[PDB]
RNA sequence: CGCCACUUCAUGGAAAUAAAUCACUCACGAAU
């Protein structure tokens, strides 16, 4: 709770240094809306300084866990980043569903897991390959040719 | 001293070799 407490806090004050509006950042879900670029930094900076943020949290505060129990063999605390780019003169209910799809779907890999559950077929060693830790990021010009990549 | 001519008329080697074989810019823009 403390580590999320801090990431919480440090990141409405980085988003907002970058120029960005926080909308809802608690517990560990977040979202915000950000420029392309912001005087010399650009989107991804902040996204990097986020998942920084993030680890430098779970490393001030969880570092029993981290120390006791991550050396031996366990995956760290991670946070899985969706990022997408739209004109100004775009619906934002579907920026947000591919804001949403992007998050869900391929940096969560929940369309692995949705697939194989939908058909039944989700066994531990499938559930093994689950991954995490992702980025996904989608742009969309003013045409509609889509740049996206994980 | 006199007298006097015939013969031979291109073979062998080298017959192309190397460097560059597309480069840069624009890869959609504006209105809708
Ligand atoms: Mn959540």
């Amino acid at each position: 709770s403390k580590a999320l407490l801090s990431f919480n806090i440090e990141s409405i004050n980085e988003i907002v240094a970058y120029g960005g509006k926080p909308i809802f950042i608690g517990g560990d879900d977040l979202l915000c809306f950000a420029p392309v670029c912001c005087n010399g930094n650009n989107v991804f900076n902040l996204v990097e300084k986020l998942s920084t943020c993030f680890d430098q949290c779970i490393n001030q505060h969880l570092q029993q866990y981290i120390n006791a129990c991550s050396e031996a063999q366990r995956p760290l605390p991670s946070l899985s980043f969706g990022i997408s780019i739209t004109y100004h003169k775009y619906p934002m209910f579907e920026a947000l569903h591919t804001t949403d799809y992007l998050l869900e779907m391929v940096a969560k890999d929940n369309l692995f897991k949705y697939t194989l559950s939908n058909k039944n077929i989700l066994n531990e060693n499938m559930k093994r390959f689950i991954l995490k830790n992702k980025l996904a990021f989608s742009l969309q010009k003013h045409s509609g040719q889509i740049y996206h990549t994980a």
